[PDB]
């Protein structure tokens, strides 16, 4: 499968034709304030330099495989383990976030994908309610260089080739996300690539993360995808809410 | 195991000492109004007289086995199939609801237990978030004989001894539930008997159902449990919320 080209995604996986897909356009006017939504809690995200982590150009994104012991709770009793993180981006002067806010697309977006602690593997969790959870944050252009992101962005040149990988030092994974874990939107949707399984709990932070213009250019300009094409605009089209209500942890 | 005394339930199932158990004390002023909570949808609950349904004294309650085709939804795409319903009650002049409201225990309680349609079998769903969903309603004393409950209550004499069972005509299962499907409390907890599996979505109706004094007496004073012993006071004590916030579908 590819972005913006065949083969249709429903031909690859029937679930990609589900009613309750991601990403979505977040309309904060239509979000339901839900004071049951408490601040997110992360454990084990401050990684030491060793062991190193695998960073891969899989031809659709750059993906960092996370080690065991990264624990995340959406609440009491809603516990998850982090599996991997990856990024979605655009191209020179063209935004490439997956989620939009009132139709506005942001320059890029980070997804941290987690498995519910009730499941031992991803394939048992696919399509099950709350089986997977994703933490998502928008990346915007800021004045300063983000030093947490520089650790990964400085390594993209090694993995320019489609299907290539490299080992990188452990880093503070939580420093790739916003500092405010109390303000977020939450809704139930899907994986945004095949197999597009539903039951995924998406949490989208209100606060954004700032990268420099150079950093954003490095992200969009360095990697190559399938065919002789640049790996760019690697975001799925907006999917309708279809009656789902997005919750907000703040009024 | 048995209600009242030992064997401590943790000795039978260590799961019963989990952090997120049911039932709980509902305190409506501390419940969180969540406008995303939509009216419950129940289709296929209006059963014809045939085929007949199994009604069983199992020593811990009276349980009606439900046929296939009772579909329930808690939300968009969050669907369930009904498995069975059973009751909890007290004894002469003593209430035996499981859930309580601000300390108040009601005469009795009905539990309609469902399986998430993401799972083929109950055993796969046990311990998985949202795997099972229970619809719970309080039973109260009113001036009139409840016609719906009378179809079950008039058959208890036939199954008085522990482990006996009879066949009853199909009935409208939705007629056992309260008037307003838009007004409920919701939280995540557990089965209230061993094996005390967690991940159970409990939906407790704001409105009650009314049975006559004669009907409540009949429920509490007809069935026999484990030993020459009456089947009475078959409720678990309330359990600490341990940080869980009870949500409400209404302000
Ligand atoms: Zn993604
Ligand atoms: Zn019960």
């Amino acid at each position: 499968w590819r972005y913006g080209g065949d083969p249709p995604w429903p031909r690859v996986s029937p679930a990609c034709a589900g009613r309750f897909q991601s990403p979505v356009d977040i309309r904060p006017q239509l979000a339901a304030f839900s004071p049951a939504l408490r601040p997110l809690e992360l454990l084990g995200f401050q990684l030491p330099p060793l062991p190193e982590l695998r960073l891969r150009n899989n031809g659709h994104s750059v993906q960092l495989t996370l080690p065991p012991g990264l624990e995340m709770a959406l609440g009491p009793g809603r516990e998850y383990r982090a599996l991997q993180l990856h990024l979605h981006w655009g191209a020179a002067g063209r935004p490439g976030s997956e989620h939009t806010v009132e139709g506005h697309r942001f320059p890029a977006e980070i997804h941290v994908v987690h498995l519910s602690t009730a499941f031992a593997r991803v394939d048992e969790a696919l399509g099950r309610p709350g089986g997977l959870a994703v933490l998502a944050a928008f990346l915007e252009e800021g004045p300063e260089e983000n030093s947490a992101y520089e650790q990964l962005l400085s390594r993209l040149e090694e993995i320019a080739e489609e299907g290539s990988e490299t080992q990188v030092p452990g880093l503070d994974i939580s420093a790739l996300l916003p500092s405010d874990f109390s303000r977020y939107f939450q809704y139930e949707g899907s994986l945004t690539t095949p197999p597009c399984a539903q039951g995924v709990i998406w949490t989208v932070f209100n606060q954004t993360v700032m990268l420099s213009a150079k950093q954003l250019h490095t992200l969009s300009d360095t990697l190559w995808g399938p065919g002789d094409s640049r790996l760019q605009l690697n975001f799925r089209a907006t999917q309708p809410l279809n009656g789902r209500v997005i919750e907000a942890s703040f009024p």
